[PDB]
DNA sequence: TGTCTACCGCGTTTTAACCGCCACTAGAAGCGCTTACTAGTCTCCAGGCACGTGTGAGACCGGCACATGAAAAAAAACCGCGAT
């Protein structure tokens, strides 16, 4: 077993990719969620958050 | 209430929408095959949570500087009130 890296850290993100993936699966949005989707969405939430906080 | 003209109604001339048709093919959409990718499961462990604690940001207050509104009064101007 390799030592674990957060999906956020591989994406270069502060926002939780894994939490976002989970919220997509459990939110009744579709039957299946691709691996990119929460990465993209997490990034967008970070960008907008950054912009308001700026 | 009074003044000005922008809109409305109308008859005439102009325009191109519409319809029905035909000719051509881009691309919408169906179908079978194959695999990459996701769900699912198990095990493991660290990210993020609830909890606790301090200290400095911010709320509050008094004192003062300063901006600005309104009055009183001084200075312009203007709007008539009726004359050769
Ligand atoms: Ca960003
Ligand atoms: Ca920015
Ligand atoms: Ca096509
Ligand atoms: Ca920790
Ligand atoms: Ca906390
Ligand atoms: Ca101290
Ligand atoms: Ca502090
Ligand atoms: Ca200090
Ligand atoms: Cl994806
Ligand atoms: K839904
Ligand atoms: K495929």
């Amino acid at each position: 077993r390799a030592k674990a890296k957060t999906r956020s850290s591989r994406a270069g993100l502060q926002f939780p990719v894994g939490r976002v993936h989970r919220l997509l699966r459990k939110g009744n949005y579709s039957e299946r969620v691709g691996a990119g989707a929460p990465v993209y969405l997490a990034a967008v939430l970070e960008y907008l958050t950054a912009e308001i906080l700026e």
